[PDB]
């Protein structure tokens, strides 16, 4: 309803290059915040039509045009050519601040879908902070759900919907390019993801009843979308996971079809030049990798899947505002 103000922990000392951004763009955080509860209040949300969704991502677009300057970047006609040093790349969190003569809306339903009506309603002036982990199929270092898995999604009847799910416990993953220097791997225990997917199939059979429930790779797209894609200290990594999205929930019970090894799922990744923007239609090309190994340990707190008797789910994204939501969907701006 008005522009909003972020509020962040940075250093004006870090390199880090969210730390730099977040220096010049905002300003630091109040040491206790006040929160007022209004259990009396019912109040109406709407995630999937949120004004602050779209401030964040015109954030953390200028903050990665800023941080992550490509060599060269290809948007329609034009070539623009810069330098592309290495940097320092590490998210942070960051609180978004109602100016004054506004507040924000929490929503403190655990269980509360980021649709409709929530009774427990809280007034703060900024958000948790949230770090902006750009990427697509795992939602990773978020914040989970108290309670059970939530499905969240604007329209699950509609198949091109992305739907997100909300985690109540985080699955690791390690990725590590090892000191080919693009060709890396990620690690994920098959035992706890096995239990998320019991425990999502059940969730999505809710909302699906007569249905048997399936984990699919991603049919088709550009390679961002296909696999899971993410960056790791200034590289861009996109891993397989054909091996991770492929089960089957039949009856009360999950099998996984995907192979593993000793108990664990590894993805194979690899590191990219060539990157197709998220920010806008357009190509990114950035310099050779780093050396050293290249290594980050992630939770995974989420997945966007996309809908296809038998349900079909797979992996999605592609649109990061998604990932902002499965943040801010709780958060109202108002007054
Ligand atoms: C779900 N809706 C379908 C869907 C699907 C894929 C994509 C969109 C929409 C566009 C969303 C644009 C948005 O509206 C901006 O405001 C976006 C266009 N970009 C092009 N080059 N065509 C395109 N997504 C990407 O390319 C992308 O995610 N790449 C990428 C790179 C680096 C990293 Cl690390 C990363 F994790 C991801
Ligand atoms: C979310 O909850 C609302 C009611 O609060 C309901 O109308 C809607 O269908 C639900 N959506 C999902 C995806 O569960
Ligand atoms: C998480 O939610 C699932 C599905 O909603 C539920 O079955 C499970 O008991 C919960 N587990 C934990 C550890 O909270
Ligand atoms: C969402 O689903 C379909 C679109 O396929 C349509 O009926 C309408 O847009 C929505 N329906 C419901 C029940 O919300
Ligand atoms: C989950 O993974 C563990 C470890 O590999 C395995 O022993 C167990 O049977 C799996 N459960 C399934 C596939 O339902
Ligand atoms: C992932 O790996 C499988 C088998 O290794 C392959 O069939 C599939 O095309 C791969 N997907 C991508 C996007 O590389
Ligand atoms: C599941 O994994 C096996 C081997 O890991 C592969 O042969 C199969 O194609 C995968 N399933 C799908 C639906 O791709
Ligand atoms: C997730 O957080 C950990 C700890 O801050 C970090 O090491 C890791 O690189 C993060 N993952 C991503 C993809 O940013």
């Amino acid at each position: 309803k008005t522009t909003l103000f972020c509020a962040s922990d940075a250093k004006a000392y870090e390199k880090e290059v969210h730390n730099v951004w977040a220096t010049h763009a905002c300003v630091p955080t109040d040491p206790n915040p006040q929160e007022m509860v209004l259990a009396n209040v019912t109040e109406n949300f709407n995630m999937w039509k949120n004004d602050m969704v779209e401030q964040m991502h015109e954030d953390i677009i200028s903050l990665w045009d800023e941080s992550l300057k490509p060599c060269v970047k290809l948007t329609g006609g034009s070539a623009i050519t810069q330098a592309c040093p290495k940097v320092s790349f590490d998210p942070i969190p960051l609180h978004y601040c109602a100016p004054a003569g506004f507040a924000i809306l929490k929503c403190n339903n655990k269980t509360f879908n980021g649709t409709g009506p929530c009774r427990n309603v809280s007034t703060v002036q900024c958000t948790h902070g949230i770090k902006p982990v750009v990427s697509t199929q795992l939602l990773l270092n978020g914040s989970l759900a108290e309670e059970e898995i939530i499905i969240r999604s604007e329209n699950l009847t509609n198949n091109a919907k992305t739907i997100i799910v909300h985690l109540n416990e985080s699955v690791n993953i390690v990725c590590t390019r090892p000191n080919n220097i693009r060709q890396a791997h990620c690690n994920i225990n098959e035992s706890k993801w096995n239990n998320t997917l019991q425990k999502v199939g059940e969730e999505l059979a809710k909302h699906f009843p007569s249905k048997t429930i399936k984990f699919e790779p991603s049919s088709g797209g550009d390679l961002e979308i296909t696999t899971h894609s993410f960056n790791c200290r200034g590289e861009f990594f996109y891993c397989n996971t054909s091996d991770l999205f492929n089960g089957t929930y039949r009856n009360g019970t999950y099998n996984h079809t995907g192979r593993s090894s000793n108990g664990t799922i590894t993805l194979q990744c690899k590191i990219k030049q060539i990157i197709n923007m998220w920010q806008e239609v357009g190509r990114a090309i950035y310099a050779p990798p780093i050396e050293g190994e290249i290594t980050c340990n992630s939770n995974i707190t989420g997945l966007l899947l996309l809908r296809d008797d038998t349900e079909t789910f797979r992996p999605g994204g592609g649109d990061m505002r998604d990932n902002w939501r499965s943040e801010l969907y709780k958060y109202k701006v108002v007054e």
